[PDB]
């Protein structure tokens, strides 16, 4: 019995790892030994993974771990923040931080850390904004954000970085229970004031937010970039597309191909469960893997390809499926249409500025990203 999760190789490292998408090959599903030393399912082919996501035998074993009824609750409230007017009304100000952000990058010396200068501060920064963080508290708010993602900080660092962003959360909570703006922690506040979550709750869920959608988008920036940098071929598509759709499309095929969210969180079975020739004895626990799904050859014909014009490219699951989706999704789309468009039309000479090889990828952490991305233009 195998153990997982596996490391990704060099000369194919956007690829997932290679012993994952052996194992993937054999069997849509296989059993693995993880870091505990229990021996849990993970799923791997597209079909039966979608399936499992989307099957009530199965669930999660805050609005993370909640389940049951528990998750619609916790879910609901949710549903406020992230409508589409909700983020479509967000597009301009996602559109005014980059322009932001791309300006002090194009005005400072090069080569310059794509990450440090835009991969990192214009998630933390939307995400900001769509909570409702006053203009006064957005350098403040960044830096206690940043603290936590450097590559240099410590735990320490990271802690007393968090402590305070819980602390400054219930501040806001409350300010928006008092005064109500159209942000998400107003809606959040709303709930207090019916019994529903406490101001812990709701600081802990801001806090979630933040966190959730931070890493994540700054990885797929930062990869994403780097993906585009080396297929000129498709930088110049994304570059010149002229609809809306064809660049809609173009992220999802950027989602689908990086896949940096590699694994999902863990799962159990509750009846048992037969699928993939095999049955899954209820308790035992599953990993419903989302890299190997997103490059099965089944549904993704040329897996290895970033083909941005790829036809059905928002068939992945590079958000997850089913109840527990990222609640980030829409946000997270136009956080990429808006940088990627909007980085490759101003900056059309940006160049890798070393050799690929010499770049430093983030192996260990479950979010798949690179630690920083020197450009020149
Ligand atoms: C706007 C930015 C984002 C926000 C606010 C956000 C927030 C969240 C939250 C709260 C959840 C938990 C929902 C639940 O499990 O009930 C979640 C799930 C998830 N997020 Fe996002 N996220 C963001 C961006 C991203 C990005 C960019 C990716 C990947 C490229 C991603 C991947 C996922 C996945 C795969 C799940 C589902 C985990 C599962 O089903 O087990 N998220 N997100």
């Amino acid at each position: 019995i195998p153990d997982y999760p596996m490391s990704r190789s060099a000369g194919c490292p956007f690829a997932p790892p290679p012993g994952v998408m052996a194992l993937a090959a054999a069997k849509p599903l296989t059993r693995v030994r993880i870091w505990d030393g229990s021996t849990p399912w993970l799923i791997t082919g597209y079909e039966q993974v979608r399936e499992l996501f989307s099957d009530s035998r199965v669930s999660v074993d805050s609005v993370f771990t909640a389940d049951g009824e528990e998750h619609t609750r916790f879910r609901r409230m949710l549903s406020k923040p992230f409508t589409f007017k909700r983020v479509e009304a967000l597009r301009p100000t996602i559109q005014q931080i980059t322009d932001e952000h791309i300006d002090a990058m194009l005005a400072g010396p090069q080569p310059a850390d794509l990450v440090a200068k835009l991969a990192l501060p214009v998630p933390s920064l939307v995400i900001s904004q769509l909570l409702g963080v006053p203009y006064e508290d957005a350098e403040m708010f960044q830096h206690h954000a940043n603290v936590g993602l450097a590559r240099y900080a410590t735990g320490a660092d990271t802690v007393k970085g968090a402590m305070s962003l819980h602390k400054y959360l219930a501040e806001l909570v409350e300010a928006k229970m008092a005064n109500p703006a159209e942000d998400a922690v107003s809606d959040l506040a709303e709930r207090v004031k019916a019994g529903e979550l406490s101001v812990k709750e709701a600081a802990q869920l801001g806090t979630g937010l933040l966190i959730a959608g931070h890493e994540t988008t700054a990885n797929m920036i930062g990869l994403g970039v780097l993906a585009l940098l080396v297929n000129p071929d498709q930088a110049g598509i994304l570059r010149d597309a002229q609809d809306p759709k064809i660049v809609a499309n173009a992220v999802e095929e950027l989602l689908r191909y990086l896949s940096i969210i590699q694994n999902g969180q863990r799962r159990v079975a509750h009846e048992d469960i037969h699928i993939g020739g095999e049955t899954i004895r209820a308790g035992e626990g599953i990993i419903i893997d989302l890299a190997p799904a997103n490059w099965d050859a089944h549904a993704f014909t040329e897996p290895d390809r970033l083909y941005l014009h790829r036809a059905g490219a928002e068939r992945n699951v590079a958000f997850g499926y089913g109840r527990h989706q990222c609640v980030g999704q829409q946000l997270a789309r136009a956080e990429l249409q808006i940088v990627y468009r909007t980085l490759l039309q101003r900056i059309p000479t940006l160049t890798l500025a070393t050799a690929l090889e010499d770049v430093p990828f983030k192996d260990d952490r479950l979010a798949y990203g690179v630690y920083e991305l020197p450009v020149t233009w």
